[PDB]
């Protein structure tokens, strides 16, 4: 009985993706001994925190908050400006579209009001999610935030959010951002903020990853000494491992496959390995859920199937997985 955290203490914090419900039975025995951060997995998202410009629902928030100050854990905040679950209110003036002035207003606003809340507990804030754009050549994803304040709107969020959160760190967070052609595109558009002095001080690269990937260890190396490069911090997530390529949409598996658990656990210990490797510039290593009880995974890419993609297995017990990433001496 090592806890993760402990033994990785000198190196970053480890930290699992949170709703209240983890804070009973084994996943709290699990979160207290192991995690030393918590990321809210929905509660802080826009539309769930603040549905309706004059109402913010602080109670998940508030608890979770309690939860990490009782057991000595801090938060990620997770996350201010996102393209999706962001309520239309935002976006809409009576019956027409709100101009940009108003948007930013509006923007402003939440923010100061979240971090307000919550910049004593939080260490990292997600400002702004999946603005990049993956599916064309275009820089930046369209979206509303995009369309209506233009395409400084990343950088005029993070000059908000900076006036709040104390000296949480504030980061860029996105998703395959490891992969060659998404590395590419960050790289010139964090460089361009930087540039521009966007108060940026690190990229998260979530990891939604899978057992599968030839090219993981590769390209893991070659995007922390990218965004190094950059003097940016680099926080690991929301990561997880999915024994299924993200194609691959079969639904009968009822238990990992003795190949799967074992390319798991060799997985899960390289990723580990490349960490510990540039602990230097890693701050924050967050796995997006804490055991294979309850993950995402099981409902997305595909509804209703089941993944085991953790690093405690669906009795809430450590995975072979576990005992690699803790065997290391400092």
């Amino acid at each position: 009985t090592v806890s993760l955290t402990e033994k990785y203490k000198e190196f970053f914090k480890i930290g699992a993706a949170v709703t209240v419900k983890d804070f009973e039975g084994i996943h709290g025995r699990i979160l207290t001994k192991h995690f030393n951060s918590l990321t809210p997995e929905n509660d802080m998202k826009f539309e769930r925190i603040h549905p309706k410009e004059d109402f913010y629902n602080f109670e998940a928030t508030d608890k979770i908050k309690d939860f990490a100050l009782k057991h000595n854990m801090q938060l990620r905040g997770h996350t201010l400006v996102w393209h999706n679950q962001t309520p239309e209110w935002v976006f809409r003036d009576n019956d027409k579209e709100a101009p940009k002035e108003l948007v930013i207003e509006r923007l402003r606003e939440h923010i100061k009001t979240i971090c307000t809340r919550y910049r004593d507990v939080v260490y990292s804030w997600d400002v702004v999610n999946e603005a990049v754009e993956d599916k064309t050549d275009v820089l930046l994803r369209d979206s509303k935030w995009r369309r209506i304040i233009g395409d400084d709107y990343i950088k005029i969020a993070f000059e908000i959010a900076k006036k709040y959160t104390g000296n949480g760190k504030l980061f860029y967070n996105d998703y395959n951002n490891e992969m060659p052609y998404k590395l590419e595109k960050t790289y010139k558009v964090l460089k361009s903020l930087l540039e521009e002095g966007t108060p940026i001080d690190g990229v998260g690269i979530q990891a939604h990853w899978n057992i599968w990937d030839k090219n993981l260890i590769d390209n893991l190396k070659r995007a922390i000494e990218t965004y190094a490069s950059l003097g940016l911090e680099i926080q690991i997530t929301e990561l997880d491992i999915s024994v299924f390529e993200f194609e691959d949409r079969r639904t009968d598996l009822l238990e990992p496959t003795e190949e799967m658990v074992e390319l798991q656990a060799k997985v899960y210990e390289d990723v580990f390995r490349v960490f510990r490797e540039y602990r230097d510039v890693i701050t924050s290593v967050t796995l997006w859920g804490i055991s294979d009880r309850h993950t995402w995974k099981d409902n997305f890419p595909v509804i209703g199937r089941k993944d085991w993609p953790l690093l405690f297995d669906i009795d809430g017990k450590p995975k072979k997985a576990f005992f690699r990433i803790i065997d290391f001496l400092e």
